[PDB]
C-alpha cells in the first residue's frame, strides 16, 4: 500500500525523431477527420482525454496519473466523468496501430500536446517514458472534479493535483476549446467562438459577456450569454472569487503570459507522479506540421 514510484523508461531505442513521427501522424489525422463534432475537429476532445487520463492523480499516494495509461481498462473507460472520451480513444486507435511501440500513457498525453500545438496554442514540452501498468492499478471512478461547484471546491480539489491558484486558472483557459455536450456531461454549449483555435478567449468572454444563470435541458444550472456561449458554475466561480478574478484579468490582458503559464501547467499536469531519471532525455519540443511544411 506504500506510495509506489513510477520511473520513466524510454521506449527501447526511441528518440526525438520517433516521437515527432507519432506527433505528425496525430496532427495529420486531426487535419483529415475535420468533420467531427460539427467541424470542431478532434483537437478539443484529445485535450480533454489527456487531462482526464492525468487528472486521476493523488499526490498523497501517487495513485492514478498519466503514467499507467489505465484509461484503456473498462473501469476507467466507463467512468461517468469520461463519457464522450471514447471518441478520442477511437481516434488514437489507428495511431497506436501504426506505432505499437509507444506506451498508452505516452500516447494519451502526446495526443493532448499535439492537439494544443496544432490548434495554434503554445509549444508544450513533452517527455516520454510512461509505462503501461496492470488493470488492478486502475484508479476508481470519482477522482475527476465536478462542474456544479464553487471556487472553494475548485481550489481545494486541485490541491490534490498539486496545483495552485495561477495553475488552476491557467489550465481552465483550455475551455476556450470545444464545447459541453448535454449527452456527455449534462451541460450544453460552447465557451466561445474559436472552438478549435487555442487563444485566451475564455478569459475575455468571462469578463466581457453578459451572463445569465439559467437551467439547461438536463435541469442543471449554467451561465449563458446572448452570444450563444456558456460557462460552467466552476468556470464562473473564477470571476466570483477575488483571487481567481485577478488572474483571469491578467490572462485576458496578456496572451503571451497565458500561453507561457498554460504550457508549464499543462506539462506539469501530464507529468504528475512520474520520476524522471537524472540521465533521462531532455523534454522534447515538437515542430508543428506547419513548421515542417507538411
Ligand atoms: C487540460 C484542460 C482542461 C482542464 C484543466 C479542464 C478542467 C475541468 N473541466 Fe474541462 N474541458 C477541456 C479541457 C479542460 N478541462 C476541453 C478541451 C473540453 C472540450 C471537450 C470536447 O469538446 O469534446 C472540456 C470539456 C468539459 C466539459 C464538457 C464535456 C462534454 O459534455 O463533452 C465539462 C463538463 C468540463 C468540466 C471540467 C471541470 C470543471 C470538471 C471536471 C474541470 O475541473 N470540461
Amino acid at each position: 500500500t506504500t506510495p509506489l514510484v513510477h520511473v520513466a523508461s524510454v521506449e527501447k531505442g526511441r528518440s526525438y525523431e520517433d516521437f515527432q513521427k507519432v506527433y505528425n501522424a496525430i496532427a495529420l489525422k486531426l487535419r483529415e477527420d475535420d468533420e467531427y463534432d460539427n467541424y470542431i475537429g478532434y483537437g478539443p476532445v484529445l485535450v480533454r482525454l489527456a487531462w482526464h487520463t492525468s487528472g486521476t492523480w493523488d499526490k498523497h499516494d501517487n495513485t492514478g496519473g498519466s503514467y499507467g495509461g489505465t484509461y484503456r481498462f473498462k473501469k476507467e473507460f466507463n467512468d461517468p466523468s469520461n463519457a464522450g472520451l471514447q471518441n478520442g480513444f477511437k481516434f488514437l486507435e489507428p495511431i497506436h496501430k501504426e506505432f505499437p511501440w509507444i506506451s498508452s500513457g505516452d500516447l494519451f498525453s502526446l495526443g493532448g500536446v499535439t492537439a494544443v500545438q496544432e490548434m495554434q496554442g503554445p509549444k508544450i514540452p513533452w517527455r516520454c517514458g510512461r509505462v503501461d501498468t496492470p488493470e488492478d492499478t486502475t484508479p476508481d471512478n470519482g477522482r475527476l472534479p465536478d462542474a456544479d461547484k464553487d471556487a472553494d471546491y475548485v481550489r481545494t480539489f486541485f490541491q490534490r493535483l498539486n496545483m495552485n491558484d495561477r495553475e488552476v486558472v491557467a489550465l481552465m483557459g483550455a475551455h476556450a476549446l470545444g464545447k459541453t455536450h448535454l449527452k456527455n456531461s449534462g451541460y450544453e454549449g460552447p465557451w466561445g467562438a474559436a472552438n478549435n483555435v487555442f487563444t485566451n478567449e475564455f478569459y475575455l468572454n468571462l469578463l466581457n459577456e453578459d451572463w445569465k444563470l439559467e437551467k439547461n435541458d438536463a435541469n442543471n444550472e449554467q451561465w449563458d450569454s446572448k452570444s450563444g456561449y456558456m460557462m460552467l458554475p466552476t468556470d464562473y466561480s473564477l470571476i466570483q472569487d477575488p483571487k481567481y478574478l485577478s488572474i483571469v484579468k491578467e490572462y485576458a490582458n496578456d496572451q503571451d503570459k497565458f500561453f507561457k503559464d498554460f504550457s508549464k501547467a499543462f506539462e506539469k499536469l501530464l507529468e504528475n507522479g512520474i520520476t524522471f531519471p537524472k540521465d533521462a532525455p531532455s523534454p522534447f519540443i515538437f515542430k508543428t506540421l506547419e513548421e515542417q511544411g507538411l
